[PDB]
């Protein structure tokens, strides 16, 4: 059997409520060794072996654990044959796609969450966690990129998002679909990303302690240009724009970020809507004002694209350039 | 055969029809004029034809229609439309869907039912319909529970009608209203600034929208500042950047201690619409908590 | 608490946490799977439902998933009760790791503890979300989320043991349709057959050998037929024997005024209703009347 | 420009309404083609796809691998009831490995909106594209590019029908560009053990469907008939009402080839007879068509499922 070692950051896998029925919770309490021990199962697919990082309720994730987690992994990979972490739902896609930017191991690296707390009902986390390690485990997994397993179906790191506020089926990668599913413990993989990923980034983050500041601003009718401005006025390496439709911007915040991008704010256009490329070509002449159009990713992963080109280039031509092959 | 008015707004897509152009604007430009001058166009000549088709852009598409949903006092079938293909390309879209938004308007089966969306030879509430994806021109869903009709050889086959308060059942009245109250909207993402949320509160918003994390969650830095805001009498409402679910109550946030606002199933730009009707009346988190219990 | 009377009847009869919210009773009516259901268990489960619904405040059935969108719309459109009824089952085993039918089950018997689920006909309730008896089908092979509404959508959502319903179904259901089964035995004979190129038209033929009162077919598309098929149910369509056109394509309505002349032949354009759902509307349209007409006009109003 | 082979059958895209327009009409009627490509149009059949069969199969296989040489691409206009399965069986039988794309169309011509011509056009430009070689026998509908083996028809009447319901769409095109970020992995085209180069016939393979109550005579009738194969359309993950297991049974043990598949739309019919995959019954059907062409052991079928 593979040596899989469990990174443990919080979660709803890791929450537990007082009831098996009431939907009241707390995040991030149960520790990674109460959660191996919920699943006996594993040591019939893999020798695990758990480390808690941080313990947090993935709604207050950020830059540090981010990096925590990255050198950790990059750092331990020959030390062992693959990775699970155990995150929380909420920000799972913006993680996963970040790890997946900037882990250098091949060896599979697979997250896992739950939407039904540990204590309750029918709680979803064990057979998440046993999938998961079946998916670190297997040697098909490796060199398709950053995984997230949920739901019996293994999703790719670029394309995932949470669809669904309380369903357990909410993961999907909206966009080109899944990788493989996952059943009786085996898998039949029939996809793999295109986009470069892990090992393939020119992203290097073993001396990097911080990322670039990057804010994003909501569009919607009679928006207000005061978030924009408020991080114009702090200055901000970057901005994305979650605009409307295909990455169109209310007339105020273009203003302000307009200017912005003149004076060498990285400006993205993303897109609220939920599927489908912010293209270039449309309603917005990019290249005019030197906005970056964010392809396909939404809002809060052209965000975690966008810090990681800021440590290798201002130039707006660039970013777009890496927005086209990342 | 019933008199049908096309009330042109903008957007890509540019019975007795008569038509009117009342305003322009590409709709990432709409605003709180054009929705007030919208309502009161349709509420004053309510009674001078039997139906209203919006021809409409599609970014905030499902802002304005929810909106005139809440404002509108007839009852008389208002049906929105737009088309995601400029009207002259290859396969334009545009021509069917007013087509079938003019049927929609002239079925007397459709009325009652609220404001709807005909896209894509569907009919969609107000309240649902939402923009699923940038370009397709199947984008316009009613992701939570599902389309009104479906429209084959210009006869509906109407199985669905929303339980949520609409039309003339709001008492939100905006006929001499020349403006609506301020109502900001912030996302929530991993390690994420407050300062959003600051300036708007520093600006003495009357109300932000938290486009939260999963089931309406946020970051510690946003939710701080949320809740000093709440307790200082901003209005705050949490909503999700999550395309389809409720934020609900008693997950892991509780409202009841911060003052905040649960959205339940309305993403963070119709939160925002409910928000901006409900504190032209009362500004008590309870009173607008039960509000976005019923619209 | 409310009365609430647990009918099982196999699946994936004797969770503590249901006492909480109802009175459960139970007793075994059948205990089959149910990829082996059949018109005798939906006779049976009917006439109870009937029979009992004064001795009771609602029902819920466990039943096993593969068929339970079929039961689910036979009950829907012959149970006089207009108390709730929800069906349950679970796509996991009950050994299983992470389990979904102890929280399916739980959320039924809130289902039909709800006062509020009364009128919107019988229920379906997987997955935290209550869906109506009639649109529900089984969308995935595995997935817990399997159960879906795919032309309309769910009625309502249930969290921490609360209903927010939004919709109801507009067809006729329970009460309001002619259908009576406290007479019959036995239901009018409907088979299925399926489209495909180069399709065969010997299993068509053979049912309309055996004398079956209706055929359903699972076209291609808009519920178009390969010319063999076609040429097939034209021959028993000709001879008194009903013919529904459905489709194989997993949501959308077969519709009238498309590529067939259905009043042509005498065929009926089965609308929303998926093949093996159309078989069920034409098994009870059958114990009505056997005129195209009065069928199509069936399919157009439940 | 590249030449670009469009091989017309029919359909909507050429036909309430009635496959009768011919290809050059399709071809006229788009102008904006001769800016892309080099357009040359041959009539193969023009029927309904609800009437496609082996022969027009078989053609069109043998027409694809004898002129792969001399053209740049194909584009195959098709009705859209059944043009999954004809993409799935192009997808296992031409060893040509140049782009071939099938289109349709969901109104007719003379529709307003009528989705037709960009259809083509969307279609000619990705079988242009030199990037869609090597990735299958394609489908291009509503702007998408999707793979021949999961690609299925999944509304009645919507212009957006067509989609790869269980991995997804391998490319989108946004004017007149794809950006490709997927490829099939189960082998196909030049990479299969099939050559249908020779034959005039294929396998007789019928397809049951199961339910409540399910009668065993469609069974039967295939079994009657000696059927190579039948392909159950189980329910849930490929089960069956118990008397059509029997027969089907019955049909195994005589040397009939048993694949389960599921009316289930999504989602695979898993193993724990042969077990389909994520293959729908229509397309489980043109795998084992194909691969009783060179063996009746139900197990060294299961292999081919496995692979193709
Ligand atoms: N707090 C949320 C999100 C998270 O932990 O990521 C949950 O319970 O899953
Ligand atoms: N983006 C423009 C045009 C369109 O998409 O319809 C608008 O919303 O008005
Ligand atoms: N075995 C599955 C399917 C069936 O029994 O029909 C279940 O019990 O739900
Ligand atoms: N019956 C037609 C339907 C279509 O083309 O849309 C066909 O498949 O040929």
């Amino acid at each position: 059997l593979p040596n899989i070692t469990i990174l443990a950051t919080g979660g709803t896998i890791a929450g537990g409520g007082d009831s098996a029925t009431k939907s009241n919770y707390t995040v991030g309490k149960v520790g990674v060794e109460n959660l191996v021990n919920a699943v006996p199962q594993l040591k019939d697919i893999a020798n695990v072996k758990g480390e808690q990082v941080v313990n947090i309720g993935s709604q207050d994730m950020n830059d540090n654990v981010w990096l925590t987690l990255a050198k950790k992994i990059n750092t331990d990979c020959d030390k062992t044959d693959g990775f699970v972490i155990t995150h929380g739902t909420d920000t799972m896609e913006e993680t996963a796609y970040f790890l997946d930017l900037t882990v250098k191991c091949d060896k599979p690296v697979v997250m896992v969450g739950a939407m039904r707390p540990s204590t309750s009902m029918s709680a979803d986390g064990p057979f998440n966690l046993y999938n998961a390690v079946v998916t670190a485990a297997d040697k098909a997994s490796a060199n398709r990129g950053v995984l997230v397993v949920m739901n019996d179906t293994v999703l790719d790191g670029r394309d995932v998002t949470k669809t669904n506020t309380t369903d357990v089926a909410t993961f999907k990668s909206v966009n080109y679909g899944p990788l493989g599913y996952i059943h009786n413990g085996k898998i039949d993989y029939q996809r793999t990303p295109a986009r470069k990923h892990t090992s393939d980034t020119p992203f290097d983050v073993s001396k990097l302690n911080e990322l670039p500041k990057v804010g994003i601003v909501y569009n919607y009718a009679n928006a207000s240009d005061l978030p924009a401005k408020a991080l114009v006025d702090a200055g901000y390496d970057g901005i994305v724009s979650a605009g409307v439709g295909n990455g169109n911007l209310y007339k105020s915040v273009f203003d302000t970020l307009a200017t912005a991008a003149k004076t060498g704010t990285a400006v993205v256009r993303s897109s609220r809507v939920p599927t489908g490329a912010t293209t270039q070509d449309a309603e917005v002449d990019d290249a005019k004002y030197g906005f970056v159009a964010s392809g396909t990713l939404n809002p809060q992963k052209a965000r975690v694209l966008l810090q990681l080109a800021l440590t290798q280039t201002k130039d707006p031509q660039q970013i777009q350039q890496i927005f086209n092959q990342y």
